[PDB]
């Protein structure tokens, strides 16, 4: 999975930093988006292999963020979620996946690598 590019969409800087270093130490490249507008822009401009998307974003509803991206490409997504909207989350299995908050960062690496392999 070396050189695969992961878009990490997360408003909390420390959680994003934890995810980033775990992904980079496994050999992946990381691009950080702090909100949904940034996610849409960076997904449009960079070759992204997988999006890690926190549902809790400051202004946009994070499912319409996914919806907006999905109208464009079928880029794999792993949602970071607290587990409301249980249905739309079961929906994604699917090729996609989710990680429940709070999480062990090792779970993120495991699920990213699995989704990429599929």
């Amino acid at each position: 999975c070396q050189d695969k590019v992961i878009l990490v969409v997360e408003d909390d800087y420390d959680i994003g930093d934890i995810i980033e270093n775990y992904l980079k130490r496994e050999g992946m490249s990381v691009i950080r988006a702090m909100n949904g507008k940034q996610a849409i822009e960076l997904h449009a401009s960079q070759p992204i292999d997988l999006i890690l998307l926190d549902i809790k974003l400051p202004e946009l509803n994070g499912w319409e963020v996914l919806n907006k991206i999905r109208q464009k490409a079928q880029t794999p997504v792993i949602m970071l979620t607290a587990l409301d909207i249980d249905k739309v989350m079961a929906l994604r299995i699917g090729a996609d996946d989710f990680v429940v908050k709070p999480f062990n960062p090792n779970e993120v690496i495991a699920r990213v690598q699995a989704v990429l392999r599929r």
